[PDB]
């Protein structure tokens, strides 16, 4: 069957099946207290979408004014009609991530791959790792399955993150339901070389630095990579990679970044990865994966929806009771999950203009750019619209009319869009 998005206005009532009001997953937590519910549509199966800000760990509790390109907002993000264009932006991201294969793929993969369910009286039992919950009148009326939420931005209102709800399951093959903060209308700038604009005749060498805006669906991309990895459960979050050495190390050093960003981000660094790496990267999930067939998955005698959506997950051969790892097909999807993914690879796939190295040299001043207009962003193309003769790259020039200035002050908060 074919992967389909489906169509929302914020105020569509509520049915209990694709629009619900939501409890927040990390509701237990006592920063969370009193919090929610939240209105939240299930754009595509599994995939939820809370046009709220992401308020549910420490650092995203306090929404308030206190990085140097931050941008800071608490009042965004909190009235009906910022709600529906945060609701249609995320979809029309969505929409033009499906619109090429290697998108669609991304997409589907996180609808199907659900976190390996526990055991009850020998069935695969939903916990809350795999669902959220429709709360009405402080009763819950039902759990319902989730794989991804996507929430407004934290604190700085052009900030993207993911975070997964339990960080044992994240890393040990399991696989845990993802939270993504993310912000289609408030993009971080970025410099890089290029010499495909209109020069000066006297200039000594055109091919100088630029300021582009990246295209939010590229930023969304890169945060639906990380969920991925967070659903096989082998997210590299806990590892550093130091590049002196070209090691994985546990604690951080001087010129050192988190493996999972990465892997995650792609390009001339994630190539430059040593074998012995790769090696024990895919021996550690094979181990974890092994372990689970045999602990958990052999300890399954009732045929439901959650062993065969587990089956198409993880490539197994044998019977029930009597399953094995089919080792090279899982070596197969975990390249796939590891090396083919990531936010540099998919950019390339779909003519997005990414930086070259994850960690930028300078900051630069976010911007404000309305997705929503078909002339500014299209689904099928971006910024880079070739009918305006944009194909190599020019639509993500910073200097485009529709990336806004944004007037902050000293303290980072916003005062208006100049």
């Amino acid at each position: 069957m074919k992967l389909e998005i489906n169509k929302f206005n914020y105020n569509d009532p509520i049915d209990g099946i694709n629009v619900i009001t939501m409890r927040p997953p990390r509701h237990s937590d006592k920063i969370n207290k009193g919090k929610g519910p939240f209105k939240a549509f299930q754009v595509i199966k599994n995939i939820w979408i809370v046009p709220e800000r992401y308020n549910f760990t420490n650092n995203t509790n306090d929404l308030n004014i206190p990085e140097a390109d931050a941008i800071y907002n608490p009042n965004y993000l909190n009235t009906p009609s910022e709600k529906d264009e945060f609701l249609q932006g995320v979809i029309k991201v969505l929409e033009r991530i499906k619109s090429k294969p290697e998108g669609e793929k991304l997409l589907e993969l996180i609808s199907s791959s659900i976190p390996l369910p526990l055991v009850s009286n020998g069935a695969l039992t939903l916990s809350d790792n795999e669902t959220i919950a429709y709360q009405e009148n402080n009763n819950i009326v039902s759990n319902l399955q989730a794989n991804l939420v996507i929430y407004g931005p934290g604190p700085d209102i052009a900030n993207n993150a993911t975070y997964g709800l339990y960080s044992t399951p994240i890393s040990n093959g399991e696989g845990t339901l993802s939270e993504v903060s993310f912000s289609p209308f408030y993009l971080k700038p970025f410099d890089e070389s290029y010499g495909n604009y209109r020069s000066l005749v006297n200039i000594v060498n055109k091919f100088v630095k630029r300021e582009f805006a990246p295209d939010p669906a590229s930023t969304l991309m890169h945060e639906l990579v990380h969920v991925t990895h967070n659903l096989y459960g082998i997210s590299n979050r806990n590892f550093y990679y130091n590049f002196d050495t070209g090691k994985i190390e546990t604690s951080r050093q001087q010129n050192s970044l988190i493996f999972e960003e990465l892997l995650t981000f792609g390009g001339i660094d994630s190539k430059a990865i040593s074998s012995l790496i790769i090696k024990k990267i895919i021996e550690t999930a094979k181990n974890n994966y092994t372990t689970l067939i045999s602990e958990r998955l052999n300890t399954v005698t009732v045929e439901n929806d959650l062993l065969k959506y587990i089956k198409n997950k993880i490539p197994v051969q044998g019977r029930l009771g009597n399953f094995k790892l089919d080792t090279a097909e899982f070596e197969k999807k975990l390249n796939t999950i590891l090396f083919v993914l990531n936010e540099s690879n998919l950019a390339q796939r779909f003519s997005i203009l990414v930086r070259k190295h994850y960690l930028k040299e300078r900051p630069i001043d976010p911007i404000y750019v309305n997705i929503l207009d078909d002339n500014s962003y299209s689904t099928l193309e971006g910024f880079n619209i070739s009918s305006q003769g944009s194909n190599d790259f020019q639509g993500q020039l910073l200097e485009s009319s529709y990336f806004e200035k944004i007037e902050s002050n000293a303290l980072r908060a916003f005062i208006k869009i100049c």
